[PDB]
């Protein structure tokens, strides 16, 4: 288990690549 | 809970993805 | 230890920088 | 405290900043 906010900005940036992923294609 | 290192990381992880986009805007 | 979550957009961070210096070399 | 490969990522995630902030100035 983690800190919640590493939690949360492993969110993110998970999230952050999927879109610029999208955005690309 | 995180190492500091970690936690640390994620928070100027979070605050890059912030001023990036208030610049863009 | 930390959350399967953050060890796995750990190693996808990783793995994105890798791939960013094998297309820029 | 946090699994190993994460903290080796928030090292690596940290000094990728600092090495592109000091190319950039
Ligand atoms: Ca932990
Ligand atoms: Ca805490
Ligand atoms: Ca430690
Ligand atoms: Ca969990
Ligand atoms: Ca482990
Ligand atoms: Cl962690």
């Amino acid at each position: 288990s983690s800190d919640p906010l590493v939690v949360a900005a492993s969110i993110i940036g998970i999230l952050h690549l999927i879109l610029w992923i999208l955005d690309r294609l």
